[PDB]
């Protein structure tokens, strides 16, 4: 279905997807999301035209799947993701990325936690993640500019495409292995509370559409 309210959220077969416009406060316009399919993945579309708020993220309509019970990162054993987006508008000041919030504690609230890891297969404008550039990483035979920097209490981790990736197969877990390994993440420790992937938008006028969109935890 289709709907522009601002907590919206269309839910089916282990997957939801939400408008969740949490930063309508800080601009002008609005977003809509519609659900199209969600039968083995999902299939929809953020829509969206915003000004003010220069710097200000409006919302971040996504798809997320279900985790009916929360598990540490390194008891996971593969967090297998595959999207397919196109992004079309003007004045695009926005990016396409997956989000996923880690807590110690195991029912820590699933919209937040201790760390924030976000992976940024697009980024239209002069927007910036939080924090700074850490430089160039490579993860699962990819580059990214990985960045570094609290938001508050929570360490946010995001690491950016450096070229937009419309068609995309990889494996969270690789990003997880790598903070593990490379930034003393304590991956035995911290529980994903959540799965997501979509667009934070800024200023301008755009459509993400994806035509596909998988990820489970094994
Ligand atoms: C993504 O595409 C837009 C539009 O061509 C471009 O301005 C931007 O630099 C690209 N971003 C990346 C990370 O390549």
């Amino acid at each position: 279905q289709t709907s522009c309210d601002q907590w919206a959220t269309f839910t089916g077969n282990g997957y939801t997807v939400s408008n969740n416009l949490w930063g309508a406060s800080a601009g002008s316009g609005f977003g809509c999301v519609t659900a199209v399919s969600l039968s083995g993945g999902a299939s929809w579309h953020a829509d969206w035209q915003w000004s003010g708020g220069q710097n200000n993220v409006k919302s971040y309509q996504n798809s997320q799947i279900a985790i009916p019970q929360k598990r540490t990162v390194n008891s996971i054993s593969s967090m297998p993701t595959t999207a397919s987006w196109s992004y079309s508008g003007s004045n695009i000041r926005a990016n396409v990325a997956y989000d996923l919030f880690t807590a110690a504690n195991p029912n820590h609230v699933t919209y937040s936690g201790d760390y924030e890891l976000m992976i940024w297969l697009g980024k239209y404008g002069d927007i910036g993640p939080i924090g700074s550039s850490q430089g160039t990483v490579n993860v699962g035979g990819q580059s990214w500019t990985l960045y570094y920097g609290y938001n508050g209490a929570m360490q946010v981790y995001s690491f950016v495409a450096q070229t937009n990736t419309t068609n995309y197969s990889g494996d969270v877990k690789n990003f997880f292995n790598y903070l593990r390994d490379n930034k003393g993440y304590n991956a035995a420790g911290q529980y994903v509370l959540s799965y997501q992937f979509g667009t934070e938008p800024f200023t301008g006028s755009g459509t993400l559409n994806v035509a596909s969109w998988t990820a489970s935890i094994n």
